[PDB]
């Protein structure tokens, strides 16, 4: 019924090695129709398309000119995108896409942008000049220039989608890796809960500092280093302030959420990591059934009280604390 060595299938997608596993005997077919899915999601999505075949990038070519039909994968995941920038503390945004266009971190052409630059963008973000039609599945950016940026959610959106293929395929047991967000499916096939590695903030990615076990968990990644531009000395993080342009700097290295939810782990990391250590812990302490572990860059390790006693670090470089 369950294998010990999984069905295995890895793609490099959305610049990143992108793994599934399945241990269901007589499952192997399901790998494909989970990167189908991903496939489907990603290309829907993208704003990092030459071609420009996106829905996204349909959407910003329109923005100020007319509204655009949109796909009920694409009108849902702008949906709860609204959601998450309005909850966010003015610190996530989805129109924060024609900053991260000019910084494009990440990117072989990523560059720190001029103040001029910086100021001409600042006015463009705001999510409450997105127009959604529930009737015509339309969404409208109401003025030129904008750009709806997904990034930030489109991974944890295509992890809860895969899962969904999974269980409609009767999966029990897999495990799905995006990179930044993890989920796993039932225990380990010899009945443990699964041993998720939390990353190392200082170390390249899939390097760990402690092991959380988990069943039927979302784990979501966040990192000063994950995705950086270093310049003339200086290193700028992806997590950019959508009021002031810069990167939000402050005592967190490193984040892992865990929330039922890939979709609601990418959701809240913006808004968590904003508030640095002591306040994104005492943030996360808001929601029921959300917790997180938070690296500082002292290399201190604090827990949310969902998780007390349940990390188990194997990095005697860093250090427990409360």
């Amino acid at each position: 019924k369950l294998m010990d060595q999984p069905y295995s299938k890895t793609d490099f997608l959305m610049g990143t090695v992108v793994t599934l596993k399945i241990y269901d005997k007589g499952k192997e077919d399901v790998l494909d129709k989970g990167f189908d899915r991903i496939k489907d999601l990603a290309a829907k999505i993208t704003t990092s398309d030459s071609e420009k075949t996106s829905e996204v990038d349909k959407i910003n070519e329109q923005a100020g000119k007319k509204p655009v039909k949109v796909s009920e994968d694409v009108y849902y995941l702008i949906q709860e995108g609204l959601k998450y920038s309005e909850n966010s503390g003015g610190s996530f945004d989805i129109t924060i896409g024609p900053l991260t266009s000019l910084w494009h971190i990440g990117f072989s052409d990523a560059r720190k942008p001029s103040q001029a630059e910086i100021d001409a963008v600042l006015p463009l973000i705001n999510y409450k000049d997105v127009k959604m039609n529930d009737k015509d599945q339309t969404v409208y950016l109401e003025k030129e220039g904008m750009e709806l940026d997904l990034g930030a959610i489109a991974k944890g959106f295509i992890t809860d989608e895969t899962l969904k293929v999974f269980k409609e395929n009767k999966v029990t047991t897999s495990i799905i890796d995006l990179g930044g967000n993890i989920y796993v499916q039932g225990n380990n096939p010899n009945g443990n809960k699964w041993n998720v590695g939390i990353q190392d903030p200082f170390s390249p990615r899939g390097s760990v500092i402690g092991k959380l076990p988990e069943s039927n968990m979302s784990i979501v990644t966040s990192g000063i280093y994950e995705r950086y531009l270093e310049v003339d000395g200086k290193t700028y993080h992806h997590i950019l302030d959508p009021k002031t342009g810069y990167p939000f700097d402050n005592d967190i290295a490193g984040v892992s959420i865990v929330s039922k939810k890939s979709i609601d782990g990418d959701g809240l990391s913006t808004a968590t990591f904003s508030k640095g250590i002591k306040g994104g812990m005492d943030y996360i302490e808001q929601f029921e059934g959300v917790d997180a572990i938070f690296i500082s860059k002292e290399k201190k390790v604090y827990e949310t009280s969902g998780l007390k006693g349940q990390f188990e670090l194997t990095d005697k470089d860093f250090q427990m604390d409360t």
